[PDB]
């Protein structure tokens, strides 16, 4: 009975790599994240991710695949997130620092799961094994879960 807000949120991840960025300011800095932010009105929410990942990392892609859709609700919020989540097929150039966001590469025996949004340490691991899912997860605050579900699924 609560309304949902749409987000994207896009990691490019590579054979052996993944391209995350660290938030630099405000509240949230400090933590690595996927690429992404508010979908706009008109823009479908493909195009949204591809716009935030140009923005926020530099790397603009012709197209991305759909892997997940998670819901985060936060105690004291009474909208939800309603992210949609892709992957890059083929990237075509470098990223670059923004003053809100620095991309830095990870090798993918090396995802930084301490410094990342603690959902991610659960659908990270089914995006890496190529399957699609779906989450939700609830939070009090920033690193606290009190219930979450998440389920793999054929069709997202
Ligand atoms: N639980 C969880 N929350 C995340 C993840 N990534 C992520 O940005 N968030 C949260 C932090 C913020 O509350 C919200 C992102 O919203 P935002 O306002 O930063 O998006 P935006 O950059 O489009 O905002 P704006 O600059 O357009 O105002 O989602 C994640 O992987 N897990």
């Amino acid at each position: 009975m609560k309304a949902s807000r749409l987000y994207t949120l896009v990691l490019v991840l590579q054979p052996q790599r993944v391209l995350l960025g660290m938030k630099k300011r405000g509240f949230g800095a400090g933590r690595w994240n996927g690429f992404g932010g508010k979908v706009q009105e008109g823009e479908t929410i493909e195009d949204g991710a591809r716009r935030e990942l140009q923005e926020e990392s530099g790397l603009t892609v012709d197209a991305l695949h759909k892997v997940g859709q998670i819901v985060f609700e936060f105690v004291g919020e009474p909208e939800l997130m309603d992210v949609h989540v892709f992957c890059t097929d083929s990237i075509q150039g470098t990223p670059v620092e923004s003053d809100e966001m620095r991309p830095c590469w990870f090798q993918l025996d090396q995802i930084p799961f301490k410094d990342m949004w603690p959902d991610n340490s659960y659908w990270f691991p089914l995006l890496l094994q190529k399957k699609k899912f779906h989450g939700y997860f609830k939070f009090q605050g920033q690193d606290t879960i009190l219930d979450y579900t998440l389920r793999e699924v054929d069709t997202v």
